[PDB]
């Protein structure tokens, strides 16, 4: 394929996360001698269709931003699709348990411009993640971070529609016309990246906070946003807005945000 290995090439190590289907353990390819992470799909999760959709789209991506593909396991059970180990673990626990003087407000912004730069790229492609948040943003050395997805991905390509059966999508990243209709795009995607911009600025804390579930779109709908974090910049909380438009189309394309980040600055 240029993609296909084989296992016993790897030695499947413990449980790294995984999402509503799916779970990814650390693992070495040992002829290279590379620790990789692996993601497996269950005995039983009658997932197949959904899981080669993931591989298949994941060799389609070259972005330093974009977590990456370093081979597949999909000529026969159990399929894998292996990527290279992010040294530091999810974004969310990073900012999560970090030495903010370090990991200062500048850090957070080259952060998420970095975590803008592989949306854009995700738009070129026509590709929608239908997952983002911090916790699926990966940490590399020096703060470097990049966009993954520890769960069996629901993706949608301009050539897909499908998702795994009882996809739920979690309601605080999802944006109105999402939850309400079905209606996921780009813009969603942009919906969801605002909430991780939010999340990014309070060093991860959960979102709406001193909100009910049930009321999160209620609200949304009646033009409440969570407020500007504190320290957070003015011209990252007006992007962090027009991301929460309630119109889809306008809200900004994310090579709009991505240079507005540019010319910030
Ligand atoms: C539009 C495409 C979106 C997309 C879907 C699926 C993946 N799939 C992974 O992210 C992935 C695949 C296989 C194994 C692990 C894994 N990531 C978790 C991880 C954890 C620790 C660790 O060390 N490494 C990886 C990616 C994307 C992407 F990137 F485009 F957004």
């Amino acid at each position: 394929d240029k993609w296909e290995m084989e296992r016993t090439d790897i030695t499947m190590k413990h449980k790294l996360g995984g999402g509503q289907y799916g779970e990814v353990y650390e693992g070495v390819w040992k002829k290279y001698s590379l620790t990789v992470a692996v993601k497996t799909l269950k005995e039983d999760t009658m997932e197949v269709e959904e899981f080669l959709k993931e591989a298949a789209v994941m060799k389609e991506i070259k972005h330093p931003n974009l977590v990456q593909l370093l081979g597949v396991c999909t000529r026969e059970p159990p399929f894998y699709i292996i990527t290279e180990f992010m040294t530091y673990g999810n974004l969310l626990d990073y900012l999560r348990e970090c030495n903010r003087q370090e990991v200062n407000a500048v850090v957070l912004l080259y952060m998420a411009t970095q975590i803008s730069s592989a949306m854009e790229y995700l738009e070129k492609k026509n590709f929608i993640h239908r997952d983002l948040a911090a916790r699926n943003c990966l940490v590399g050395e020096n703060h470097l971070v990049k966009v993954a997805d520890f769960g069996l991905s629901r993706l949608m390509t301009g050539d897909t529609y499908t998702a795994h059966a009882g996809a739920k999508f979690p309601i605080k990243w999802t944006a109105p016309e999402s939850l309400a209709y079905n209606k996921f795009s780009i813009k969603s995607d942009v919906w969801a990246f605002g909430v991780l911009l939010w999340e990014i600025a309070t060093y991860g804390m959960s979102p709406y906070p001193g909100i009910d579930l049930s009321q999160v779109y209620e609200l949304l709908e009646k033009d409440y946003r969570m407020e500007r974090p504190e320290g957070c910049p003015e011209k990252v909380y007006e992007l962090m807005r027009a991301c929460w438009q309630w119109n889809p189309s306008d809200r900004p394309s994310f090579a709009e945000i991505h240079q507005a980040f540019e010319t910030m600055f």
